[PDB]
RNA sequence: GUUAAGUCUGGUUUCCCUCCAGGGUAUCUAAGCUUUGAAAAAAA
C-alpha cells in the first residue's frame, strides 16, 4: 500500500497563508517541486513507500496522454484569505 | 515546435414473505326435594 512516511512541508504553507493560489506540482528532475502559481517555486523533500523507478517519470513525461490525464492529480486552488490554520493545509496538500 | 488547460459520470433494478399447524384432551350435569296440608259423603 501507499505509505507516506513524511513529507516536509511548513515551508510551502508559509508562502500560502492570506492568499488565493493554485498549488502544482512537478515530479521530473527527480526532486517534488511545488510550483505556486503566486510565483514560487520550492523543492518539496518526502519519503515515500513507492519508488519511481526513473523509467516512469520519463514515460509520463514523455507520452503525451499520461502527461495530460496528470492535470487532474497535480493541483489544488488553495484559497488561505479567511481564516487559515497551517494544519489543515498540511492535510489539503499531503493529500 | 512552444506554452496553457483538464472536462464528463458518483447506485440502479428485482425480491417484501412461502409452506404446515387454525385447536386437541377431560368434564357434558351431580346430589336433594317427586307432592304436603284442608276438604269423604253433604243438605231437599
Amino acid at each position: 500500500r501507499f505509505e507516506l512516511s513524511y513529507v516536509e512541508l511548513d515551508k510551502v504553507i508559509d508562502c500560502l497563508r492570506n492568499y488565493k493560489r493554485k498549488v502544482s506540482l512537478d515530479f521530473i528532475d527527480n526532486t517534488l517541486i511545488a510550483e505556486i502559481e503566486g510565483s514560487t517555486k520550492i523543492p518539496i523533500s518526502f519519503k515515500s513507500n513507492l519508488d519511481i523507478d526513473k523509467i516512469i517519470k520519463d514515460l509520463v513525461h514523455n507520452n503525451k496522454l499520461l502527461s495530460f490525464e496528470l492535470l487532474g492529480f497535480k493541483s489544488v486552488e488553495i484559497d488561505a484569505t479567511k481564516i487559515s490554520d497551517k494544519k489543515i493545509l498540511k492535510e489539503i496538500l499531503r493529500d
